[PDB]
């Protein structure tokens, strides 16, 4: 019925198949003006950051943060599957409300801006997110079967997944920072600095935490904490959604873990696709920490 099916364009852009349909829906949405949006193209660190501004809103409260399975607290905007949609469950959620995204500057509910919604935009270098991208359709049943490695990067490098091209989704993405309330953050700065990265979502959002509620917080959305947190780390979805015996949700959690896949000369043809599409633009991504 919906696993496993082809990707369908909405707007343009490729769309897991699922998430295509009644897309009326998703462009009416009501925000409401506090609203915080997490944008992220696929696999650049939506759930930690997701679980990182649940603490904060809830001054680093860790049994708050415990109230409900990460797909409650923080919704998928444009989810739908008979599990309750991403919108079904926003419209249940108190204010301020969390919502996580993927989707391109062009598709979000227009709502969003005009309430001037605070937004937070990670974004993660090409590699390593072609890698966590690939792993994640292998487990997860409403995405096409990637193929091999090698046909899914040059899938992933011409834009033939779903949401579209990374190097599209980025940059116009960073075009919307100067017109409106965009915190522009990296996820290599968030691994190797999470204090810092974490202090400057705590000011963006306008609040005020002491460094032992700051240590918590980084404690308890590290990697290694997160990943046995079965509130979060999506084993709480259907085995027929996402079976992690193919790969689990929260895979690595590392910058650098591309190296393990890319062939060299898969590496050099990546390296001069990538020089095309970015040597123009102002960010300067690290491959590495
Ligand atoms: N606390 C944490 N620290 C670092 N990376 C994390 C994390 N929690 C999740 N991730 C990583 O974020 C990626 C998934 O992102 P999203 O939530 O946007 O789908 C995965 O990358 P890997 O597949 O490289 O391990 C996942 O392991
Ligand atoms: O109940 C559910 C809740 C959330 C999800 C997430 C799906 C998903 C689909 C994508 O194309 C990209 C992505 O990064 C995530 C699926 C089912």
């Amino acid at each position: 019925d919906i696993l496993r099916k082809d990707l369908k364009l909405v707007h343009g852009y490729p769309m897991t198949c699922a998430f295509a349909s009644n897309w009326e829906k998703i462009e009416q949405f009501h925000s409401r003006p506090d609203d915080i949006v997490i944008a992220t193209y696929p696999k650049s660190g939506t759930t930690w950051v997701s679980e990182i501004i649940d603490m904060i809103l809830n001054d680093g409260d860790i049994e708050k943060c415990k109230r409900g399975f990460i797909t409650e607290k923080v919704p998928m905007l444009e989810m739908t599957l008979g599990r309750t949609s991403g919108i079904e469950q926003l419209e249940k959620n108190p204010s301020p409300r969390i919502v996580k995204t993927h989707l391109p500057t062009d598709l979000l509910p227009k709502s969003f801006w005009e309430n001037n919604c605070k937004m937070i935009y990670l974004a993660r270098n090409a590699k390593d997110v072609s890698v966590s991208y690939y792993h994640f359709d292998l487990m997860n049943n409403l995405q096409p079967f990637p193929g091999t490695w090698e046909e899914y990067l040059e899938k992933f490098l011409t834009g033939k997944v779903a949401y579209g091209s990374w190097f599209t989704h980025v940059k116009n993405w960073w075009k919307k920072k100067e017109e409106h309330p965009i915190l522009f953050l990296y996820y290599e700065d968030m691994k190797e600095n999470p204090k810092e990265e974490i202090k400057k979502i705590i000011r963006f959002l306008e609040k005020n935490l002491n460094d032992e509620i700051l240590d918590r917080i980084i404690h308890h959305t590290s990697f290694e904490v997160m990943k046995d947190n079965p509130l979060v780390n999506y084993t709480h979805l259907p085995t027929t959604v996402m079976d992690h015996s193919k790969s689990p949700f929260m895979r690595k959690g590392t910058a650098g873990d591309w190296k393990n896949y890319f062939t060299v000369a898969q590496n050099e043809k990546f390296d001069a696709i990538y020089e095309t599409e970015m040597s123009k633009t102002a960010l300067q991504f690290r491959t590495e920490i």
